[PDB]
């Protein structure tokens, strides 16, 4: 019973060249914390994706002011070093749970504690490769004219609508969301 306007909506201006599945989030975003740390949405969507469908995850600037821009840069460092799987949880917890991430150096502390060498983090943080990865994340969001997170887009054409899913049961919610992505990824 997949209906445009219930589980998903369709973009009025479809985006060319977008990744197959594009997720946007912020470490500053309480609903994003719920999506990732309680529901594990990305991991469960991944479990249902067809063979050959790639998931891209980008951070956004528009929450948290100065720290929000710093967190987009840190996510770029995480992508450049391939350590997303070591820093997502501590970054979410440091911003939202303990609220001990208040500055760029607190962000760096999370990477150091996760075992990324200080010299590796610092060279990445100041690199043009990371500046390019920041620009890519910003451009992707500009393409779909993003106005809110968490958000997920399929084939540059469809946007997931979590308001139309069952929130009385967390497992059902995750299943409906993942099946909807799989449905859209098949066009």
């Amino acid at each position: 019973q997949y209906e445009d306007g219930k589980q998903y909506t369709t973009l009025e201006k479809p985006v060319a060249g977008a990744p197959q599945v594009l997720e946007f989030f912020s470490f500053f975003c309480p609903h994003c914390y719920q999506f990732e740390e309680v529901l594990h949405i990305s991991d469960n969507v991944k479990k249902k994706l067809p063979e050959g469908v790639k998931m891209t995850k980008y951070h956004v600037n528009f929450m948290g002011g100065d720290l929000g821009k710093d967190l987009t840069q840190a996510w770029a460092v995480a992508m450049a070093l391939g350590v997303e799987d070591k820093v997502t949880v501590p970054l979410f917890e440091g911003v939202q749970k303990t609220q001990t991430i208040r500055s760029a150096s607190d962000i760096r502390d999370v990477f150091i504690n996760a075992g990324i060498k200080g010299e590796e983090y610092d060279a990445a943080w100041n690199s043009f490769v990371v500046k390019s990865l920041v620009a890519q994340q910003e451009k992707a969001a500009a393409d779909v004219q993003l106005r809110g997170v968490p958000a997920m887009f399929v084939n540059g054409k469809y946007q997931l609508n979590p308001q139309g899913m069952d929130t009385s049961n967390m497992d059902v919610f995750v299943q409906q969301y993942a099946d909807t992505v799989k449905y859209l990824s098949e066009k």
